[PDB]
């Protein structure tokens, strides 16, 4: 995009601004040189889908009269703010799921001497989020409008997470927690939120555009498209193209409350199911490769796609319903690159 | 005191208002119940000291026509948000430095089925403060000014943490990162800014008071006052009657940048020095006796007596320097309780 560009770059002065800012308190050095490792390994390296959408909503959507150089400073600030939450959702989740690697790179705890410390580097990238906020928009007025929408967004993806951990314990396999209610429910805390809400509505309080109704209205075209991004998310992960999506995918193996098996246990006969209760979370391949033979014998591919154009109709016709008046476009430009 | 009953009944009702509260919301319910779980947990069980700070400044600051039931109900929901922020820190912790007990009860994480679950938990009861103050808060004047308050004292938390961290890291035995500015900084950032400032300043906004002078002055008297808590604290661990303390000391075992290995490396001569090197972070009881024998040699605790009674000097003169406007009783409260 024409943006992309600008938001990478703006991270140094983000970076910057976080440890030269307190370059006049010597005795915490050594602490600042750390948080500056932090951000660095943590919050670089991803797409910035999320930092980018806040900097493209706020573009469609503040008069161009208000568009200076200061105001436009602000939103990528913004934007990197989106980033640090995420930074610090992800280092985090790394850490209770056990997992290795994160982006094909070595997570952060796992570093040579990081280890548990990096719960408390969890920490500072969020506080660094209102750090940014303060020293870039404490004057603004919609300043305690982004907070409040920081901290709400963070106690959701928390909700979310909690709903995750208990639905999914590693160890106590039971797909009988496994359902599409219970599923849904995840996505929309732990995931659409935070990745489909807060960009757009930080932008909108960006915008002066603070009223419920409008937030509302937006929120419901934002959670349904978050829906659908982790539904295709889910469906990709074992029958996507490793190539294209850039991931080879391991949800059955993780033992996870993906759509693609909470489809199965909606469709399965009770063979199926103790099939499914024989393969589900193992790493040896075979077993692997059988629980995917299951879900194509169940046609959970053409399931997907028939998924996929209803949400598609529908996602469209929530936009002509709610968008207004925000412009469309602020909505069809993220459902044109999910879908 | 005259409080305490009062604030650990309203526990009841922060819990309920923070569990009912998403009542409207049942697909989230499972979560909202571990959220009570980990609330009841963490948050009861210690001695409120923070807490109950803020209710008695609050009473000591406020005039007494402007202190009806609905002011006391958010200035003892604020002195819970504080047990909060504390817990939030413990639970985190606690798992970073392997704790087995708190307060001689199993560590949060290490209950059956928490684990590393834990650190969620932990982000949770931080959520759990910005909740409580939107709740009891938003319409108040000072809302912004606690929500900016907190945020600032966990950043400083935190910070003051990565210096432990980086000081103290277990395995890496170099007593040559134990300086006495050190020692000092660490304790300023991780302990005294949220201990002895946070509650204090909280009130002060709720009184109105919220000049930067003002607070720049209760600061100077405040930070002052957690480095000798601190120091006692350090003195004690290892010199205090357990019975009287309730605490069985094992900073020595831990490898702690304690206050009393700072001043023993200052007074060591090299022979002392690889003694030192020879018996610090052994949990072997000898070793332990070996380390204590060594600081009685050099007399740290006549230099403990010494530093106690130039403190206490020192803090009334800063009192009587800084308080005003503040009545001095909002101090000398808790100078009498620490000394
Ligand atoms: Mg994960
Ligand atoms: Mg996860
Ligand atoms: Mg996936
Ligand atoms: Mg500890
Ligand atoms: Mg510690
Ligand atoms: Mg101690």
């Amino acid at each position: 995009a024409q943006e992309k560009q600008d938001f990478v770059q703006h991270f140094s002065q983000i970076v910057r601004v976080l440890t030269e800012d307190e370059m006049g308190h010597p005795e915490i050095g050594d602490a600042i040189a750390r948080l500056k490792e932090v951000l660095e390994y943590n919050a670089i390296g991803g797409k910035y889908n999320r930092g980018l959408t806040v900097v493209v909503a706020f573009r469609e959507l503040v008069e161009p009269r208000k568009q200076d150089a200061d105001s436009l400073q602000r939103a990528w600030t913004v934007g990197w703010c989106v980033e640090l939450l995420q930074a610090f959702f992800l280092v985090a989740d790394d850490i209770m799921d056990s997992s290795l690697t994160r982006r094909g790179q070595i997570c952060w705890y796992q570093k040579p001497g990081v280890g548990l410390d990096a719960i408390n580097d969890a920490n500072l990238l969020e506080a660094c989020i209102y750090r940014l906020l303060k020293l870039y928009c404490r004057e603004q007025p919609y300043y305690l409008n982004l907070i409040e929408l920081f901290l709400q967004s963070s106690y959701q993806t928390e909700i979310g997470q909690t709903l995750d951990l208990l639905t999914a314990p590693q160890g106590n396999v039971d797909l009988v927690r496994f359902t599409e209610k219970r599923y849904k429910s995840i996505v929309k805390y732990k995931t659409a939120f935070y990745s489909f809400y807060l960009p757009i509505a930080a932008a909108m309080y960006m915008a002066g555009i603070d009223g419920e109704k409008e937030h509302a209205n937006a929120k419901k075209i934002l959670l349904e498209m978050g829906e659908f991004f982790q539904i295709q998310d889910d469906y990709l992960d074992l029958f996507g193209d490793p190539s294209v999506t850039g991931k080879i995918g391991t949800d059955i193996q993780d033992n996870k409350c993906s759509w693609l098996v909470v489809q199965c246990l909606q469709r399965a006969t009770p063979e199926q199911y103790q099939i499914l209760k024989e393969n589900y979370g193992q790493k040896e391949a075979e077993k692997v490769a059988r629980v995917k033979a299951l879900y194509e014998e169940l046609d959970l591919p053409a399931v997907f796609l028939q998924y996929e154009e209803d949400s598609y109709s529908h996602i469209m016709a929530l936009i002509e319903q709610y968008a207004a008046p925000l412009p469309p476009a602020v909505f069809l430009g993220l459902a044109r690159k999910i879908y």
